[PDB]
């Protein structure tokens, strides 16, 4: 049908018959003449209807009509040129017109952003808009960039099952009843973790898959019921090898938006990340680091600071703050499961004000500004109490400071690996009210149960779990965790010991993960890997906050599908097969 | 750990310290010396343990132990050279040994093919075998070959949802209950069909996805509950355009095994395919075509041939057949829902024998051999009755003839498109016993409901359904359907008319496919596409019959998973959430 791309027409094309196919972006009438912009994937040419049957037929045209037009390229009359677009100095004088597909009046115009429900219900229209459409095209280039790096390093692309055994690993599975086995269920996978490890036992050596993953969560934190991971695994490797290839993937991926990524990326320990930034996904686009004051307040008589941790965060020029917003700081603190946020105001003199300053000793008041590296005019925030909660509060406080003061360059890309993760977290340590709760559950995995201990934690990890370190690693971009992996356990005895920690008996381990444990009986290799949050990465590259903007047909909060009205009840006929 | 690839060692490497990591393919002892073949992905080097601690430690080694060895490359003693392998003239004199992973005695040896249950339960071991492992590596190259063609022609790779609305389209869906919506269910998709069409309405123009598809079938015909399709769609196209790009995909895919595919591929109509070969997935690696005898027997008085169709298939030299096997031909016929298979024996003279010949007229007996193009010594098989059943029988008969006579070159690749498919099949036309049954159901779709009629069937298709032709097309390889697509309907009124045919009322259409029908209100473009059976294609390229051999972790008959013992019953705790 089509002879030319709409965006390809130039002065050089004058006098030639052309045929374009696409959409009417707009129509405007002046004199007895009809003017349209004809849009296709390659861009836009103006098309005019001046005389005869074509003109009569063009009276039918409206925004988003799908059409084919035939006409003669002409240079636009003097003064009509559109300098802004590549087609700007031509137009097509239409000769023939066929309406391929009529459009009704639009639920929203394409130069408008509608509410979420409307954009999803009419996502086929939303994707005609420049931004949404380009996001999806970007995603395609992103995939290809990753694959090209992986192929260059001899990775094998392997598809893994999505109908699996329901395993008692963390998080709720989506279930699928089996017609041919009344009462039995498949589960959709959370990750291909177990499969990729089996592929290592299989001798595949270097595996990747851009894989669909499924998790039935309470769907906060910008979650989707199904999401995409770039999954990788390698045999005979240490962490450095997984990091080096990951970094090659990241460089090619960022090249897609014309950013040259400087390698290698910074690395920081979990304990250093937590100490310096109060977060294991630290945002390094600005400073405002935590300063420890525990030892500084060792001999204090101020009750609030008689705690196992005291930490500070300095707000630049924050003394000049008005009091109404200082009360909200307390609300900010409470909204997060914390009792409050103490503060010391450093007035223009260098002298300390606020409800804290008077309670400190002369010796404490004195060396304070220096210790926290504050300057006159600043507001120093303090958090005391159990270290994890106090640090998290200070980590959240520095981010809020950076928002409020614009320390945060919207063009910058700041990456880091977080390495040397503890092997375990404490199951449920703090009350919702903010206190230390009585520990019920066993130890829980920091990343996952299949994560290896570091060599000098091998003998100790089940006797001294809280201090045990792992070969796990996260990669962080602008305060977002964009990927995570680890060196795996590849011995049965070590994997059972880990399971014992988690309240999984020898018999329970064999019943639930036996297929993995037995595979380790047949010459399993050292192996390790990583998984990237592909939707997050694509969202960051497109410059949007929500991953919904980079999925073709996403769900909205609650797993509701405005496009198809899924999920929906089924018939009783379908139900009798067979659960 | 590793310094060198095991397959990379040569004479030039003599005297150098190397470190290999992989598996012990075998161990053999002679003198006080231990000899192993060390295998990794790149191949095999012999490694020897001659003196000291290494030798003592090597007494522990067995088949499939995963190890790292350090040693000095030496040229093999005169007479020891293995001319068959690239490493053949060196060996490594081991200096150090670390057992990375012990192996227990194998359930089967790697130079053996075990039974299916064993191969699946221990698929991680089965994939260490040369053939299975190479199959998976081939698959990876196959994907990449397709993607490179699609990228070259500006296709956008787009991921489509796997959690969807359960639609009343053909075939049983896998269901997924939704925790957040007690009583409601997602369905897994049969194909991305509806989504790819919406992406056309979205202006994406050229789409592809290598997609996971789900179907809960009775699991005969080498079916898997989940399978992979290469899915494609384009806007502003006719059949030729979909075929031309498909052919580019096929050429690159076949290039993976060093076959240069001659383009363009042959094309044949559905009616011609059925007439000539009694099949719409004809096997063109041999001849033995159907010859119509309907008009030839127009004036016959032999009751069996007083039928609306009579067809023949000539077996080369089949008169010299013994009688015991001629009775089995009848069983062959009955095993397929047919009453029998008539035959005429052409003896060495050219004179006709058998139970048919005597019943024909002089004039019928005479011109017979000529008409069917037989030669003395041949056996002519006949099928009479309703055309569809008789042709299918003759189509099945010619394939059996070709097996029995080896007319069938195992290296040949014979392709064809089958075009001009009828728009509809008759719902259930024949009895299991072989008779014409009373038609119950409405008309059913030949490919799917979204398939467009040809231009000169547009007004007629719902008044003269049986004669209505479509713009559907299949591509066939060596008697296998390897892909199928069509030009779509893109107007609401035409799609409702199709639904009416199928017993889907206006109200039922809007309730079940409204999201598609409404999308057609907003300037839908002409569009068309194709889906390839990716597992079948990969199986053909690997040279195996079963697609199980080209899936990393396949199910066996019944959707049973010997690897993980899925599907399995769930806990009552899990069940209370929430169906």
């Amino acid at each position: 049908l089509r002879t030319h791309a709409a965006g390809s027409l130039r002065p050089a094309d004058a006098g030639q018959t052309v045929t374009l196919a696409g959409w009417v972006a707009r129509r405007r009438d002046h004199g007895g003449v009809i003017f349209i912009d004809l849009r296709d994937a390659s861009g836009v040419s103006q098309v005019v209807f001046r005389e005869g049957d074509v003109l009569a037929a063009a009276h039918r045209l409206r925004a988003e009509f799908c059409v084919a037009v035939t006409g003669v390229v002409e240079v636009r009359p003097e003064g009509n040129e559109n300098p802004e677009i590549p087609t700007g100095q031509i137009e097509v004088n239409a000769t023939e017109l066929t309406v391929l597909g009529e459009s009704a009046p639009l639920p929203f115009q394409l130069d408008e952003q509608a509410g979420e429900e409307a954009r999803l219900k009419y996502r086929y229209l939303d994707l005609r808009r420049e931004g949404p459409g380009n996001a999806l095209r970007l995603r395609s280039k992103v995939n290809a960039a990753a694959r090209s790096v992986l192929a260059e390093h001899d990775f094998v692309e392997i598809e893994t099952p999505t109908l699996t055994r329901s395993t008692p690993e963390g998080a709720r599975d989506f279930l699928v009843p089996a017609r041919l086995q009344p009462g039995s269920f498949y589960a959709l996978p959370q990750s291909p973790q177990l499969f990729k490890q089996l592929l290592m036992v299989a001798g595949m050596e270097r595996y990747y898959q851009i894989a669909r993953c499924y998790r039935d969560e309470d769907f906060r934190a910008d979650r989707q019921p199904e999401f995409t991971q770039l999954d990788m695994e390698m045999s005979f490797v240490e962490a450095d090898d997984v990091i080096a290839i990951s970094e090659q993937v990241l460089k090619a991926v960022w090249a897609t938006i014309g950013y040259d990524l400087p390698l290698p990326l910074p690395r920081i320990s979990y304990e250093e990340a937590m100490r310096r930034f109060g977060s294991d996904k630290p945002d390094l686009r600005f400073g405002i680091e935590l300063v420890e004051c525990t030892e500084y307040f060792k001999d204090t008589t101020f009750r609030v600071f008689q705690a196992p941790y005291v930490g500070a965060v300095v707000m630049p020029g924050g003394a000049s703050q008005p009091r109404r917003t200082l009360d909200g700081w307390q609300e900010f603190a409470k909204q997060r499961g914390h009792k409050g946020l103490a503060y010391v105001l450093v007035g223009e003199d260098g002298t300390l004000g606020g409800p804290v300053a008077k309670n400190l000793s002369d010796a404490e008041r004195d060396g304070l500004v220096a210790h926290v590296g504050a300057n006159p005019g600043d507001c120093i925030f303090f958090a005391a109490g159990p270290a994890k909660g106090a640090r998290a509060l200070l980590g959240a406080t520095r981010i809020e400071i950076a928002k409020r003061l614009d320390l945060i360059d919207p063009n910058a890309w700041a990456f880091t690996w977080v390495v040397d993760f503890p092997m375990f977290e404490a199951a449920d340590e703090a009350t919702a009210a903010g206190d230390v709760a009585v520990g019920s559950g066993a130890w829980t995995a920091m990343h996952h149960a299949f994560t290896a201990p570091k060599p000098d934690s091998v003998d100790t990890f089940d006797s001294d779990p809280g201090n045990a370190l792992s070969d796990a690693y996260d990669i962080v971009c602008n305060g977002n965790e964009i990927g995570g992996g680890s060196i795996r356990i590849h011995r049965r005895d070590i994997q059972e010991r880990v399971f014992a920690m988690m309240g999984i008996d020898h018999d329970e381990a064999q019943e639930k993960f036996g297929f993995l444990l037995d595979a380790f009986s047949y010459g399993a290799p050292p192996h390790g890997g990583i998984a990237f949050g592909w939707d997050r990465i694509t969202a960051l590259l497109a410059g949007v906050d929500s991953i919904r903007e980079v999925i073709a047909f996403p769900k909205s909060g609650g797993g509701v599908d405005p496009l198809t009205d899924a999920p929906a009840p089924i018939t009783p006929q379908q139900r009798k097969e067979s659960g």
